[PDB]
């Protein structure tokens, strides 16, 4: 069984749960506020900053290297534009750093520093979702908040070096399936993908509480 299929199948139940967190349910319905949207985007800024520091640390490591696509996929620079948009020119001092975000970041550096063979789990959970459902979420955010089609405020959701998110996804999956893989590694990659999903759920649970 191919890793990209093993992952999708191992995470479908928790994906359904993540979609049905209160925050994402509200989001899906068009009810996101500016405050709530800013909180989630500032959190992703920290998350992707950590993920991408660790992708760089491990770019030459064969347990990750086939998924090294910084130009196409990396989100940090995009999130920086979005922070300047939502929080202003001194965004670096304004943006929050919530404990649930700190928890996700911590685990990202553990994986990247000490278990890099699991990094694929974390890149899968974030990037493949961003290339799929993230596109749906973009439209909803756009309509809810009157964000222009020219893309300001939603750089995160825009992939200017990928023509077609579905074709890229297929490439990325085909490259996932070329990673060296024993049952040990595969079994733990899929466990870690489930933890990645949980760290996202816990962020959303925390954000919802902060907002209400
Ligand atoms: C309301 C919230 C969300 C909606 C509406 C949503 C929607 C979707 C849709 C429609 C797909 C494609 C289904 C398919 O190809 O068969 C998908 C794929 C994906 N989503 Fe989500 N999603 C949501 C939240 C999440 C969250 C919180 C994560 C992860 C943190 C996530 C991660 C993924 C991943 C990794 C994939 C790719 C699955 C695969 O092809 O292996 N999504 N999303």
């Amino acid at each position: 069984q191919d890793l990209s299929e093993a992952l999708k199948e191992a995470t479908k139940e928790v994906h359904i749960r993540a979609e049905n967190s209160e925050f994402m349910r509200n989001f899906q319905k068009g009810q996101v506020s500016r405050e709530g949207f800013k909180l989630v985007m500032a959190s992703l800024y920290h998350i992707y900053t950590a993920l991408e520091e660790e992708i760089e640390r491990n770019k030459q490591n064969p347990v990750y290297a086939p998924l090294y696509f910084p130009e196409e996929l990396h989100r940090r620079a995009a999130l920086e534009q979005d922070m300047a948009f939502w929080y202003g020119p001194h965004w670096q001092e304004a943006i929050p750093y919530t404990p649930a975000t700190q928890h996700y970041v911590k685990r990202l550096h553990e994986v990247g520093g000490t278990h890099p063979e699991l990094l694929v789990a974390h890149a899968y959970t974030r990037y493949l979702g961003d290339l799929s459902g993230g596109q749906v979420l973009k439209k909803i955010a756009q309509k809810a908040m009157a964000l222009p089609s020219s893309g300001e405020g939603l750089a995160f959701f825009t992939f200017p070096s990928i023509d077609n998110p579905t074709k890229f996804k297929q490439l990325y999956r085909a490259r996932m399936n070329t990673l060296e893989m024993t049952p040990e590694v595969k079994h733990r990659v899929t466990e870690e993908a489930k933890t990645a999903f949980l760290l996202n759920i816990e962020l959303f649970e925390e954000l919802q509480a902060l907002l209400t």
